[PDB]
DNA sequence: AGCTGACAGCTGTCAAG
DNA sequence: TCTTGACAGCTGTCAGC
C-alpha cells in the first residue's frame, strides 16, 4: 500500500526543499503520481518527515 | 466549495452533543447515523463535533 | 460584524513489521 | 523491535455569510 520505491523519491524532494519543506498541491500531486501514493499518504508522510527528520535537523 | 450545510442539520448535531455533555465523541456507528440523519458528510460531522468541543463543550465548562 | 463551517498542518498515539 | 505509516482529534486560521 505504501511502495517501497516511494521513500526515496520524497526524500529527494524533502531534503532538496529543507528550508520551505511545504510541497504545493501541484507538488504534492506530482509526488503523489511520481511515487503511486494518494495524496492521503503524501500529506501523511509530509507531517511526519518534518517532525522526525526536519525539525530534529535544526534541534 | 460546492458543498452545502442542510437547514435541519444543526439542530440534529445540537440535540446530540447537548445529550453527550460528558463524553462528546460519537462513535463512527453514531457518526454515520448523524451523517444519515442530517445530509452531511461524515467529514462535515467530525469537523462539526472538533469545532463544538472547542466552542461549545469546553467554554461551559471553563465557567463550570 | 461577528459566527461558524471549513481545511492545511500539528499532536498524540499505536499496530505491525 | 524499534521504527514509521497511519489516523482520530486538535490547533491555527480564513472567508462568506
Amino acid at each position: 500500500i505504501f511502495p517501497k520505491v516511494a521513500t526515496n523519491i520524497m526524500r529527494a524532494w524533502l531534503f532538496q526543499h529543507l528550508t520551505h519543506p511545504y510541497p504545493s498541491e501541484e507538488q504534492k500531486k506530482q509526488l503523489a503520481q511520481d511515487t503511486g501514493l494518494t495524496i492521503l499518504q503524501v500529506n501523511n508522510w509530509f507531517i511526519n518527515a518534518r517532525r522526525r527528520i526536519v525539525q530534529p535537523m535544526i534541534d
